[PDB]
């Protein structure tokens, strides 16, 4: 029920406990007045300090004119805050307005192209992103509602993806979630009270080149379809020997225990935890924050489903590109496919009521 | 934690409305009457498994290395979650297994109305289940291991996921709200009225159908919502939309929610004045439908609505004669029906032996 705090030196949404629903909305930018797109964030922030703990937008749900709209859609009323975070980020497609082309990040890098990859570019990219994570996704539809109203001629969205279940972990006391392949999915991620691990890792700090973005961190987008019916007919071995982890308990092979340390000699050499974990890749660790989702049908008698890939670090090309590089032999790749992907950077906090989502970078 | 998956009733009708959906429809593959009637019983047995929380078969690790395990594993470490799975028989699965005459004459077709924009792919069906829970997925693997169960015999034309209130933090007895932001249900039929289920909602061994006595006939609409043209709506236009306020949902010229309306204070063609009993000869309905939001669609908009569910002992009696008087409805202008489909809902599984649909396959 309770509220997340919204304000801080670094944004909500990112070391925050990973709530059960996600509905991600990325937007593209329609106005070309840049005062005009300031008045935005600074409505958009005032929005989502509101929505946050709870409240409505503006002037609220009713009793306003009749013949007025309501400022606030209403379907949050007699909600609770449910844990609500709202996270912006902002593409690389956006340094192309409003001036911004000098501030672009060095760390907020365009992937590669990868082998295997499908990518639908109608949604992928994105000038910005909001992350809502909510428990109740009610609440997380009315906030992206509500912000994409609120922006209706100055942004639109360009595309959205919801999540009906999280498949990642910022909190090792509790239990793991698990992926619709039926592995838990969060074990050896970054906890939201490992400071250490944060500030390595996770947060853009002001001798990386970028003074805007300190307190920041990067964020990649993968939308990664799996392909369950092949999966399905997999034997429980080969499906332990793609991950090098067991599937009721989730502990490393050869080992006991979920949290137990894995001896990633014993595990398959194409085995995902063993070309994932840092050791294989240069120490690069990351605080991946992604959920599970399903798209229908596939027209053709198989349910749909998938996992939707998020990863938050310092840099981009330290983070997600070599651990994914490092991916292209994964047995993993048998039974997924990359099909839609951006990236951005998520500024700093907002550090008071009088502040406003990327005050640092506009001024 | 669990609702009781035996009962004179299937669960997931007149009991208690989970805060998640999953429903899928089915088409059947086999032509062989024997072996679907092995699936039902295969189906019926995974059944009783998940609404207890526990995994399918012979689970999910722990068999043979070499074997697929049986159940597919997302659900371990998660609880019942209230989960009951309701199961139906769309009017094509007579044309099979020479079930022609046992159709019922309950389960009617519906007629087209006016405004239809229905996505066949994603309309009719020879089966349904519908999967609810509090937990969704608990819900989706649900579905995921009863298809996955069914193939070779089944597959799932159309799936839609859904959800109304989240109980953890929303009190049981407070009316959803729809995504138009109206309070959603509170003039309804509810699972404790007994009496009112046995003249509205069950089928009776005299209405025509022996198999069906206990059973109901289930309709499901996908509705989508025009959210952005609604929320250009004055508060005025919205409420009088419905015939209710938005803020207190209570009829016009009334102070409280659950007060009764006065019809005539509504427009005529405020929806509440459409659909309620008094304007349809007394037809009523038990809507349990849920909020669904799929994403964005190609233009920008929100692709979101409501997954309209409603059950009743005669779809000729209930849906039909209300939906008809909608036609001139307010509310048309802000939502389009682009799915839908029809099933006749079987009596419940009586114990441990029975198995779904054995009163039409004997
Ligand atoms: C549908 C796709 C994916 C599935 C099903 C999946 C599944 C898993 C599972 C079951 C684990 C073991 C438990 C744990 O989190 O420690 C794991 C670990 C991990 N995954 Fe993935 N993963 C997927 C995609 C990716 C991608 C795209 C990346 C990064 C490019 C990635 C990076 C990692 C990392 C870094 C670990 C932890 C390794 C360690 O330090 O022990 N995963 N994944
Ligand atoms: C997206 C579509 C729809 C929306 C947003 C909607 C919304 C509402 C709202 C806000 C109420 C008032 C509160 C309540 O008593 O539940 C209501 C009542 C009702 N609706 Fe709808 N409805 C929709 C579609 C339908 C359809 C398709 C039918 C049947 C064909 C239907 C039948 C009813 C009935 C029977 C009532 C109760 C009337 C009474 O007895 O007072 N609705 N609906």
């Amino acid at each position: 029920g309770s509220a997340v705090p919204f304000h801080g030196a670094h944004q909500a949404g990112i070391a925050t406990p990973v709530q059960d629903r996600l509905h991600f909305a990325a937007f593209d930018v329609t106005t070309e007045d840049r005062a005009a797109f300031v008045a935005l964030l600074k409505e958009w922030t005032a929005a989502a300090r509101r929505l946050t703990a709870g409240h409505a937008v503006g002037e609220g749900a009713y009793g306003g004119l009749p013949e007025a709209p309501p400022d606030d859609t209403g379907e949050a009323l007699g909600l609770k805050p449910s844990r609500l975070t709202l996270t912006i980020g902002f593409g690389p497609s956006l340094f192309t307005r409003f001036g911004l082309a000098d501030l672009r990040p060095e760390a907020l890098a365009d992937l590669p192209k990868f082998p295997g990859d499908n990518l639908d570019r109608a949604r992928s990219g994105g000038d910005l992103c909001v992350q809502a994570c909510a428990d109740d996704p009610q609440v997380a539809v009315h906030a992206i509602r509500n912000l994409a109203r609120i922006g209706f001629g100055k942004v639109v969205v360009r595309w959205s993806q919801l999540g009906f279940g999280k498949t990642s972990s910022t909190t090792p006391d509790k239990q793991t979630p698990r992926n619709l392949l039926g592995f838990k999915d969060g074990t050896r991620n970054i906890a939201g009270t490992e400071k250490d691990r944060l500030d390595r890792f996770v947060w853009a700090a002001e001798k990386d080149g970028t003074p805007w973005m300190t307190g920041g961190s990067y964020l990649v987008a993968r939308r990664i379809r799996m392909h369950i019916e092949t999966w399905d007919r997999a034997s429980l071995q080969e499906q332990e020997d793609v991950f090098g982890r067991d599937k009721g308990e989730g502990a490393p092979v050869g080992k006991a225990k979920e949290r137990d340390e894995p001896f990633l000699k014993a595990m398959k050499p194409d085995a995902h935890v063993r070309l994932a974990h840092p050791d294989s890749n240069g120490g690069a660790t990351l605080l991946r924050r992604g959920f599970s989702f399903t798209d229908g049908t596939d027209g053709l008698g198989r349910l749909d489903a998938g996992l939707f890939f998020l990863a938050y670090q310092r840099d981009i090309r330290t983070g997600f590109v070599p651990v994914q590089r490092n991916l292209a032999t994964d047995a993993l790749n048998e039974y997924i496919q990359h099909v839609g992907s951006a990236v951005f950077a998520v500024p700093p906090g907002v550090r008071d009521a009088d502040d406003w989502w990327g005050s640092t970078l506009f001024g």
